[PDB]
């Protein structure tokens, strides 16, 4: 059986515009939505809905106390957690040799993951490439970039990845 | 020489936030921004600046009157047009084959880019793998996400992708 899945974990996030953001691409790629608390916003309808494109509604979404209570429930599994201090790319770890649950953890806009998370899982961290140290990416942009890597080397699972006949001939005559 | 740049090209933008995100991202990667008018916002310092985190300051961007003045000033070259319709994922085209200017077109947030023009380019139309036609990306995670497609495929050009021992041994310690 298929058992790959995008699961992406957000630690205390800060700005609901990217909890929305988040979301909307979340429902995309039919990825699981896993959120820690506390969160520096309002968790409901009315401050999600324009940044989700009212994908709030149908996002398969599961909040927690804190990160004991994700750890809990989460026993020996691997986590893949951006940093800013990340040891390479993303697209430099295997992911065709996993069938399972992958989880790629995302930190606060400000300040990123806690430290003590990163150390214990130093050798699981990524970044993403860029110019230099005082760039940064929105934190939206990055789930989507981290999740579309793994998905390349999945071959995109179930996606829907080229355009049938009745779309070219649409195009090239209509 | 290295003449691999990715050129982001926006065909008549709708949305401030949009094109802030986007300044961002192209200075991040140290891109070139292309923007055809009409855009359907006011274009200053006012309306871009929280979007992009200030990098509207920074960023190299040259504007065009309409489509006409772009292709004017741009002809015999190939542009990789992202649509709805586009036959496959960005993936699955070979850049390593290129070593000059990548041009990126993104289209209007409600209605992508005019059919003429993907009609015109429809051999290098990309699309970005979703469960349903009925689910959208933000314009700016999709900007990210096929930028990031080519420069992986470029080894990241002069992009900086791994940690210095530094950054290790202040994680692994300090």
């Amino acid at each position: 059986m298929n058992k790959r899945k995008i699961n992406i974990v957000l630690y205390q996030p800060e700005i609901a515009q990217n909890v929305g953001a988040i979301m909307r691409t979340c429902v995309a790629i039919n990825a699981r939505l896993h959120i820690i608390e506390p969160l520096g916003f309002i968790f409901d309808d009315r401050h999600l809905s324009r940044s989700s494109a009212n994908e709030y509604k149908y996002v398969d979404c599961i909040r927690y106390d804190d990160w004991n209570d994700f750890i809990t429930k989460h026993q020996n599994i691997t986590l893949f957690c951006l940093s800013r201090y990340g040891q390479k790319p993303i697209s430099d770890f295997d992911f065709s040799k996993i069938n399972d649950n992958v989880y790629l953890v995302f930190g606060k806009e400000s300040t990123g993951i806690a430290k003590p998370i990163l150390k214990e899982h130093y050798n699981t961290t990524f970044r993403i490439p860029m110019i230099s140290e005082t760039r940064s990416l929105n934190i939206a942009n990055t789930v989507g970039i981290a999740s579309y890597e793994v998905l390349r080397q999945w071959d995109y699972l179930d996606l829907v990845k080229y355009e049938t006949q009745k779309g070219k001939d649409y195009i090239l005559s209509e």
